[PDB]
């Protein structure tokens, strides 16, 4: 309600709205000299530290920080649990700068207590492409929230961010700031039927019993597109034209490069699963998901549900119902129990007729430094992890 951070940086207000005429920064001609070299003050007893991904141990920290104090469902029935390698994907996309993987330790007992990062990008905002930081896993430690720390953690890195002559963001989170340029909400795809409800996330009734459930979210395990295969390194560049083309229609979306098709596609077991259809010599249609269990908190039986979320996918020679009709298949062979998606790209428009139920709450598309129009989910063409 009042948003004493947030209303002091280049961000729309809550009333705030632009016309599609508007696709430009709150702050231009900025300069790199001008930028602080010195690092935030933080309360005494607590440090910076640049956290080194690519090693096991400063992972493993970021790994258990998150684990233990990241994004809970809004019934607390959840907390994401990113795996470590996984961590290490999400970082570690070309020309990343472990500078801006930051940390905030607890000096006393040097352990790690706060956490942000970002990741460079190319985003295409209303057909205007700009070099972006995005920013993910943000998180202050249960036992430290409300003391104004994220403030400072975000403040330090829009710096590091500036000093690259980088001046605008892109970010997404399930509460609600000033201001979304979309919101989307997120729905379900059941596979492991027993286990949803068991753990309390799915519902039965008189008309939906045990059994009938279950015999609803069957699926037959035969593709809709025969040859979808595991992408490999040869796919690239069919992959690259593939996306590249799909993803120009949408007002806001990641303007890739070949070497971020492989980064981000080229699979990698339990953290991201692409599956490609190649027909004389093309790459056709791809499916791509990635891995993001769910701790099951306080459960006694399950500790986590083994979830896929939708990433990107395209097709040419199927109807985009009988592709991820395919996703959820290639899911389910996976052994993941629950296929997410948002409600970005076409992928409303096959969750009824592929059974999805909608999830409580939705999650919010956000730029820093840039005021434009704002637009329906629908025409959101990227997904942050
Ligand atoms: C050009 C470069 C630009 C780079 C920067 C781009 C912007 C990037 C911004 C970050 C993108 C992150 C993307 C993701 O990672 S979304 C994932 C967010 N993380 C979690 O939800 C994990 C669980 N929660 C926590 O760890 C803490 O509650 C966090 C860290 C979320 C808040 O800590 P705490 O609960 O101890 O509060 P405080 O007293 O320190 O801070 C209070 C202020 O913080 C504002 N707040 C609350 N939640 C969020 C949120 N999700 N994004 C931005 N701001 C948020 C809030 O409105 C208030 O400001 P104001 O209302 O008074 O104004
Ligand atoms: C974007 N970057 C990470 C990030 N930051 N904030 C958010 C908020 C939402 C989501 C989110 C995104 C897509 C989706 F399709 C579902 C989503 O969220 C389901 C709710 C949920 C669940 C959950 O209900 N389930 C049951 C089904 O399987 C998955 C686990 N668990 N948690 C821990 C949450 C938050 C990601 N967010
Ligand atoms: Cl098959």
């Amino acid at each position: 309600p009042d948003y004493k951070f947030w209303y002091t940086q280049p961000v729309p207000k809550i009333n705030d709205e632009f016309n599609e005429s508007v696709n430009e920064p709150f702050i231009s001609d900025n300069k790199v000299e001008d930028v602080r070299k010195d690092e935030y003050k933080l309360p005494p007893g607590y440090s910076w530290y640049v956290c080194d991904v690519k090693d096991e141990k400063d992972r493993s920290e970021i790994y258990t920080l998150l684990t233990d104090n990241y994004v809970e469902d809004d019934d607390n029935i959840f907390r994401f649990n990113y795996s470590a390698e996984f961590l290490l994907w999400a970082l570690t996309s070309p020309n990343y700068l472990k500078t801006w993987h930051i940390g905030v330790k607890y000096d006393a007992s040097n352990k790690l207590i706060g956490f942000i990062s970002a990741i460079p990008t190319d985003i295409c905002i209303h057909k205007r492409t700009i070099k972006m930081a995005e920013v993910n896993f943000l998180c202050v430690h249960k036992t430290l929230r409300s003391k104004r720390l994220a403030p400072v953690l975000i403040k330090e890195i829009t710096r590091r961010i500036n000093l690259e002559n980088i001046w605008q963001a892109i970010y997404t989170a399930g509460v609600y700031l000033p201001k979304p340029v979309s919101d989307a909400r997120y729905y379900h795809r059941s596979i492991n039927v027993k286990k949803l409800i068991e753990i309390g996330f799915s519902s039965l009734n008189s008309r939906l019993t045990m059994s009938r459930a279950i015999k609803l979210y069957r699926v037959e395990d035969t593709l809709n597109i025969k040859n979808m295969r595991l992408m490999k390194k040869k796919d690239v560049e069919g992959v690259h034209k593939l996306l590249g083309s799909y993803l120009e229609q949408f007002n806001l979306y990641a303007v890739f490069t070949k070497e971020e098709i492989a980064h981000w596609f080229l699979p990698i077991e339990n953290v991201i699963y692409t599956y490609v259809n190649e027909e004389n010599g093309k790459i056709k249609d791809m499916i791509s998901f990635y891995s993001l269990p769910s701790q099951i908190l306080g459960n006694d039986k399950y500790s986590t549900l083994n979830a896929a979320y939708s990433f990107y996918n395209v097709t040419t020679t199927a109807t985009f119902k009988q592709l991820m009709q395919d996703a959820i298949l290639l899911a389910k062979r996976n052994n993941f129990d629950v296929f997410n998606a948002l409600e970005v790209m076409q992928n409303k428009s096959v969750f009824e007729d592929l059974k999805f139920g909608e999830g409580d709450g939705s999650l919010k598309y956000y730029l820093y430094n840039w005021k434009c129009a704002s637009f329906a989910p629908a025409h959101v063409g990227i997904v942050l992890l």
